[PDB]
């Protein structure tokens, strides 16, 4: 009912261009990497508190986890929509299962009266795995789905892709399935029983070995690459946005581009490291006055960017929504 | 919202006279106890199935689990209704969270789709505990209770109280605190934020200690007793049924009329081993075929005989629902 009142508060004029800064494992792997000492929750609370007060303005919405960004939420911008994570961080590297589990201190009636205005899942998925563990999985989206018609909050449902047999998605051998592992899991979760409103995805290919991407070698020339996004748009009804998944800003710009160029109607992204990545560096070394106005100057040209990008590129969610 | 209409489907002239055989660890320790090799599928599969068979037409419903009891319900009686157990059975007796966890290959959906009328969700609590700990079986607790309004199907909540520091529920020291423990968790659960539609509860005293009903020490006069009845009919707006807790069949029949002379508007009973418990033995020992004509006999004799007390101490639900 009031899905669609909730999907207007993330969007603006129907595109989702939205801060992602929900990065926890991540987070402090990349503030270890500046300093002797562990990140502490402080740094961690700081950090993000800051970004949302400068970048919020200029964004549609912000995606924040409710174990550190809850004070974040209170400096947000009041024309910003919030998206709160449900799903615990990381996964067990021991085993190629990765089952999902939500924060044990909530529930969407939780995540809902902290003021969320969407709820973030985020699945690890390979289509062709152990089908009692894709049936665990399932099952589990099916419960969370069900929160969400009955809280009457818009799902964001993030699907990772992997290989139970392969470690390193960066790998050759990964890219030469990703389009398979992506666009199916896409059609499988687009099944009614879900309750997914809005599927947030990755870029079909590995760009790194498309033709102009790389300087060299190549798996797929241009035409190829072209038809993976097509099979993309063609293997869901629902909504989907892009992760930028860690590369730079000038990449994902060119990937929307080429994305857009291909036939893909992607509805907005939710961008985070392609976006801040460089702000961690100089709130570690040069302090926190010095990472504000670090952010007042060229975090704000990355976000009003990739807005721009955004503007010729994405395309509104109200056509796939009747 | 057919969730009244499922609630009819499961009780008989607005009070539920149910018949509970969701028993599991509890079911191979009767059963290991009578026997070398420890309880095989197939014994605790053709057992609920004999059950199922003879006693279900003289009960409005029966509660079964996923796990053993799919088999039951093709053969339970039809103009009996299905309530399906949604937890995993047990708790890890080294720890005193007893945190509450979903069977992982089901979902309401699921249930729904089995044949469920009704779901069944078992919770262990403590309502002077640790309070880390209630508040993520709060937020449990709030999710099933969003998926059952999704799916708009009654929610059971069985509440089993306990104390972090006692090990025996039925020792002295814990019945001195039992009335307390139970009423004030009926308080808390009759909140509107958990979606639960039936309460399924003890009664709040350990009767083995109340004057005239037993043969050793006396904690509670009949007055006291009567006064926990009444607190516990005040600690909720919901409907409430009492589970028989593994009491004799005859001293079962006498609680619940005792409860309903001392003010209590119970609204019928899920009533498992105080009805079937001999038949184990049975069964174990003597065969299949001896297990069906105890059933035939003193069984029902024991379920004819709880209906006649049932109709004539139990109120119907349709007074506490608008």
């Amino acid at each position: 009912s009031n899905k669609k009142a909730y999907l207007e508060k993330v969007s603006r004029d129907g595109i989702i261009s939205a801060l992602a800064f929900d990065q926890r494992g991540a987070l402090k792997r990349m503030m270890a990497s500046h300093q002797k000492e562990e990140p502490t929750t402080e740094q961690i609370v700081s950090l993000k508190r800051l970004v949302s007060e400068e970048l919020t303005p200029y964004a549609s919405s912000i995606l924040l986890d409710p174990e550190y960004g809850l004070p974040a939420i209170e400096v947000k911008d009041q024309k910003a929509g919030l998206l709160l994570a449900y799903e615990k961080t990381g996964y067990d590297a021991k085993t190629s299962s990765r089952l999902p589990d939500c924060l044990e201190d909530w529930s969407v009636k939780g995540l809902k009266a902290a003021g969320a205005d969407a709820i973030r899942f985020l699945l690890y998925y390979d289509v062709d795995g152990n089908e009692a563990v894709n049936h665990q999985k399932k099952a589990y989206i099916e419960r969370i789905g069900s929160e969400c018609q009955a809280e009457d909050l818009p799902f964001f449902l993030e699907i990772l892709t992997y290989d139970e047999k392969i470690s390193d998605n960066s790998s050759i051998a990964f890219a030469k399935v990703k389009a398979h592992k992506v666009n199916e899991a896409m059609r499988v979760f687009s099944a009614k029983r879900f309750g997914i409103d809005v599927l947030k995805v990755e870029v079909p290919l590995n760009m790194a070995y498309v033709e102009g991407f790389t300087e060299g070698p190549i798996l797929y020339s241009k035409a190829d690459a072209a038809l993976a996004f097509k099979e993309q748009e063609a293997a869901s009804h629902l909504p989907y946005i892009y992760l930028s998944a860690g590369v730079s800003a000038q990449l994902f710009q060119e990937t929307l581009i080429f994305a857009a160029q291909s036939g893909a109607t992607f509805n907005g992204v939710l961008c985070g490291r392609a976006t801040w990545a460089d702000v961690v560096s100089v709130y570690i070394k040069e302090g926190e006055a010095a990472a504000r106005q670090w952010l007042r100057q060229e975090g704000v040209k990355n976000i009003e960017s990739l807005n721009d990008v955004l503007a010729k590129t994405a395309s509104p969610w109200t056509n796939k929504v009747l």
